[PDB]
């Protein structure tokens, strides 16, 4: 029970969408950042039983991850590269609200994020 249900990676009910900015959060963007050798924290929904960390979700109420970001674009579960670009945001957001400035994970963070920046920085016109 210290788990909650991981974020839904699909859903009928909302439309799905698929545009050349959404192509390449997936290819450029999400597949390169996976690859960096900070990603391994960010690559599941936090695991606050195996991690030891019980009052993870007590103070993170909107969970995110990049296995997540990656199977709802494998999905075409976004609208828009807004929406996908806002997931990312709020993984990063999460780890510095949980975590303190200078911590291992949230200087792993912080150089995650500057790459993503870089990559978004400039994407493809439809
Ligand atoms: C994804 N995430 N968000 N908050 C976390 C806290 C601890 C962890 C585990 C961890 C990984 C790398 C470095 C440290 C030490 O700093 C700890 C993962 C977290």
């Amino acid at each position: 029970s210290m788990n909650p249900p991981p974020p839904e990676t699909s859903n009928p009910n909302k439309p799905k969408r698929q545009t050349n900015q959404l192509q390449y959060l997936l290819r450029v963007v999400l597949k390169t950042l996976w690859k960096h050798q900070f990603a391994w924290p960010f690559q599941q929904p936090v695991d606050a039983v195996k991690l030891n960390l019980p009052d993870y979700y007590k103070i993170i109420k909107t969970p995110m991850d990049m296995g997540t970001i990656k199977k709802r674009l494998e999905n075409n579960y976004y609208w828009n590269a807004q929406e996908c670009i806002q997931d990312f945001n709020t993984m990063f957001t999460n780890c510095y609200i949980y975590n303190k400035p200078g911590d291992d994970i949230v200087l792993m963070a912080e150089a995650l994020e500057k790459l993503f920046l870089q990559k978004i920085n400039e994407l493809p016109t439809e």
